[PDB]
């Protein structure tokens, strides 16, 4: 089975913990409750199933479109958030791909 | 801004089978009727009950619910039966291909 590549950060609660400092402007409750912890190191955080890992957040970006646009095979993603999110991710990228630059 | 069924008494799905009786042509009248379609005599003509959207000259492969949504995306039955995600994909779609197949 697509088994939780960090069983130890299954729970919300070890999540938010490791965001106990957090200087950036990315929501740490918004990273926590899409499945990342924090590394400890600048806003590297990990994803608990997929161990899908991010950096260099731009104040903007939304944790749980970051997770689907990067790691869409992750099985945390897709029972929280089903299959035509994780698809309408990758439709809108390509689309503004495609519309810019003609 | 009301959104409440413009045939109600189409709302009933087994209402709307009743209506395909005598059904000849090549798309399912279960998928039709699911969709929220009726038969109207004339053709393969279908409306639906909820937002009065109506269809003919099905393809063989064409489906009832991703017609629905490509026609009549502000169909509150559409919504409700299968969200926002699906009916806006079904644009997406339809945008990429028409962007992609230019060059
Ligand atoms: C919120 C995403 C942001 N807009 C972005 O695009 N970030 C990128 C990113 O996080 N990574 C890509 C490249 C950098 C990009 C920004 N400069 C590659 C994967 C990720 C990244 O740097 N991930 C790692 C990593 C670091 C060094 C070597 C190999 C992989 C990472 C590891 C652990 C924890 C977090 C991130
Ligand atoms: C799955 C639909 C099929 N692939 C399709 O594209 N059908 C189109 C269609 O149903 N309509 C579009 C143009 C004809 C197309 C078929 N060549 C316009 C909207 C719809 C249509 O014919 N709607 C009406 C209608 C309005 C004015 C005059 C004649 C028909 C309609 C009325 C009653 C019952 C069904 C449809
Ligand atoms: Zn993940
Ligand atoms: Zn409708």
């Amino acid at each position: 089975t697509n088994l939780p590549r960090n069983p130890s950060m299954a729970d919300y609660e070890a999540r938010i913990f490791t965001f106990g400092t957090w200087i950036y402007s990315v929501n740490k409750e918004q990273l926590a409750r899409a499945g990342f912890y924090a590394l400890g190191e600048g806003d590297k955080v990990k994803c608990f199933h997929c161990g899908g890992g991010l950096t260099d957040w731009k104040p903007s970006e939304d944790p749980w479109e970051q997770h689907a646009k990067w790691y869409p095979g992750c099985k945390y993603l897709l029972e929280q958030k089903g299959q035509e999110y994780i698809n309408n991710i990758h439709l809108t990228h390509s689309l503004e791909e495609c519309l810019v630059r003609t």
